[PDB]
């Protein structure tokens, strides 16, 4: 739970995935990139309200100096979510860590806490209409398997999860909007 870190949940660390180079293109790409910085800033602050330690996973440290946060370096050239996950788990200092995508503009601590309350090994991820592979608790014990699949070239987190097994945390109706992304023209 959030109010006292380390009491109700043993998951004390969270990794906020910032990704690599921008993948959004078009005339309005700058609007999304600029708004995107405020978004990850908010996700980071939300995470800090729940966890004792929060790290930003990114390929460029100076690119996120504005967050005044510790960065765990993603040293790969390719930009894939599974690589950010690998980077997070490799760094993990505890058996289970939270993973949170940095592009969720409406994330609220209650959503994170509900997932923590319903955590079950080896992975528990948020589920609305969509499976939120990057909103959940992952076990460091998955490192070997993740590394194996990436090595074999399969970057699909869906395939990874079917392989290792996973638990869906059905997000309560009033918290489903907290998992939306930024879009809409």
């Amino acid at each position: 739970f959030t109010w006292r870190k380390g009491s109700l949940s043993k998951v004390n660390t969270c990794y906020v995935l910032a990704g690599g180079k921008s993948k959004r293109f078009g005339e309005d790409k700058l609007l999304y990139e600029i708004k995107g910085k405020k978004v990850i800033e908010r996700v980071y602050e939300t995470a800090k309200s729940v966890f004792k330690e929060v790290y930003i996973v990114a390929k460029d440290r100076e690119k996120f100096s504005f967050l005044n946060a510790p960065v765990v370096l993603d040293e790969f050239e390719e930009s894939a979510s599974i690589i950010g996950l690998y980077t997070a788990l490799k760094h993990a200092k505890e058996e289970n860590v939270f993973v949170l995508s940095g592009d969720l503009p409406l994330m609220k601590k209650e959503t994170v806490l509900y997932v923590l309350e319903n955590f079950k090994e080896p992975v528990s991820v948020a589920k609305t209409e969509k499976l939120h592979t990057l909103v959940g608790v992952y076990s460091k014990k998955l490192l070997e398997k993740i590394e194996e699949r990436i090595k074999k070239g399969d970057y699909r987190i869906w395939a990874l999860l079917k392989d290792v097994g996973y638990n869906e945390v059905e997000i309560p109706e009033e918290l489903r909007y907290t998992l939306l992304n930024m879009n809409t023209k």
